């Protein structure tokens, strides 16, 4: 049978068609599991979690457990997971806090390798890869097509925007703008994800515009606002892809990694 | 029922009033669990462990398992945990070795975030916070009100004294004195926990004394013993809080982080 | 009984004499477990795994699970584990990929401390120690008598040769030759494992030869091939132990750590 008899499923849970749940899983209250999702053995879904379609969750993952924030006082909060994600062994995904929006959210087509931690109130987009032992702290926002190298940590409230790459064993304390390669402890920007955007099939002119934008942001001594003005003036009109960089700088709360 | 029927509890275990134990927990021999403690599902308490009152232990924690020291030869040794601790998913807490005192000990009101490791023979005090993926190696002594940032490691035999703060992703190879902020890989002292002690409600004169003590220890070129003499002479009489710094330097075995 | 009634064992598994399997273990298809091996509670052996004799595997280890490589397309691949290994809590050992040789292999007498990850297609020899939270990425080859310090990461395709030592919290991006001490993030060579080879009972003349070889490789400005020529000419004839260093340099694919 698709659901092993030793799984324990709260009466308030709702399980869609063709869901697989292996031995010794625990499904808590107010959990919904979408069609085609597979849980291996030994998965705990704590409660208050909506899981989409065609996910796969491996043994010893702790999914939708209460957060670690000492401010938390038992309020009703949630975790949402989209579709087609891979959540490997030993991951921990925590529910939100009322101080933010009571919601931790992950999108679709993500790979969370062994021991990925997604803290309370994170918002993660689509097509991301978190390598082993990645720790994403509270209220972090991750875009799409991001790669986070193994054993890296992302500090609370940071924003890691689309197509960026974080090198292995990095400590990220500030925002990483769209397309940026950042690495280290301490953690510096090193350039644009040129190979990544070439592999995505982007033109030389587009790439050159983003390289000029990078120089304006990181090498020229300009403030974020000043760099935005230059990108808007000279680069954005022929390189619409530069808008993601502008968005990074406009949306930043912690400042950016340099 | 407060104890799930699928828990397996050794006949020599002793369980106090109002203890909760979730599905698929294993409670080994010579375990005592104090009143009000809650184990979620999938907790293993290996054996020879005394747990106090009002603790909470989450799924996939390995509590009171035999240590990893290759010198260990099956001797009877113990783990003790005090009261009101939070032990999150994937933690590992190991029993002691006869070469020391056959005891790993943690106090009360601690938060051990996901994947905290407490090795054999550690002694940990009260009100500490270990962020995700912290590794505390053998025979480490941690005081009270310490914060250890995520993905940090503390080398065997080190002493991390009260009110200190270890930055994220640090490698601590020597002692961290009371009140000291230390971070990095390699891991340096950077100052006194001023904000921490201000938030604890300490006076400016007290703070200034500790800053002078810091300068004597770290900036003056004096040895630990020489710095102690200066702190005793000039600072300790009006700043009794400086005694914790003196204790750090007097008790050090590995020397101190600089 | 040696096998707990709550273990779930695939009909195609083969279990040798005196095997112990604790509560709530899952043994998947095409698993073989050799004589004297002990699994604690809560071990998952995913499938397609051969385990030798006298191993010990602790709770929440994920052993012989499908790999994390996005290229993997459901092909039949394997994990092999030799004899007398210690696999601690929260380890993850993954099966191979057809792009290599469809096999992850670990030898004998290894200690894998808590949360050791061995990725697809790794080949690990004998008598190695992986400290807590070590991540070994895909296709890595580890020799014998290696020590990997806690919270270190080894990049895909690297080769870590016999008697080498990796310091705690290192990021290894290139090969570490035989006898070499390497540490850091970024990760440099710092010398020969002198104490290690003294403790193995090696002569002063042997040690001096290896130190000269180290200088040729790391300090002289010579290429790997040029250093090999010098070691062959002047050192190898009286110091046969230098052959392991030559092998490291000849076998390197990623180049070596400096």
């Amino acid at each position: 049978d698709l659901i092993h008899s030793t799984a324990i499923i709260d009466p308030s849970a709702v399980i869609a068609s063709d869901v697989q749940i292996g031995p010794y899983c625990i499904i808590g209250p107010q959990v919904t599991i979408g069609a085609g999702t597979k849980l291996h053995s030994h998965v705990v879904v704590g409660g208050f979690t909506r899981i989409g379609q065609n996910n796969e969750i491996f043994q010893f993952a702790s999914v939708g457990e209460v957060c670690q924030d000492l401010k938390y006082k038992g309020e009703e909060t949630w975790l949402e997971i989209g579709n087609n994600n891979l959540i490997r062994e030993h991951c921990s995904l925590h529910r939100g806090t009322v101080q933010d929006n009571a919601l931790t959210k992950i999108g679709s087509h993500n790979l969370l390798m062994v021991n990925t931690h997604i803290a309370h109130d994170c918002i993660v987009g689509d097509h991301n890869i978190f390598a082993n032992n990645v720790g994403v702290a509270g209220h972090v926002h991750i875009g799409d097509h991001v790669i986070v190298g193994g054993n890296s940590g992302i500090h609370q409230f940071c924003k890691i925007d689309s197509y960026s790459m974080i090198g292995g064993a990095s400590l990220i304390l500030k925002d990483v703008p769209a397309y940026v390669m950042a690495s280290g402890n301490p953690a510096h920007a090193f350039g644009i994800n040129i190979e990544g955007m070439r592999r995505k099939g982007w033109s030389k002119n587009t790439i050159q515009g983003l390289r000029e934008a990078y120089k304006l942001i990181f090498k020229s001594g300009l403030t974020s606002v000043q760099a935005i003005d230059q990108i808007k003036s000279e680069i954005l009109p022929s390189v619409p892809e530069a808008q993601l960089l502008i968005d990074s700088l406009e949306q930043s709360e912690r400042g950016i990694v340099r």
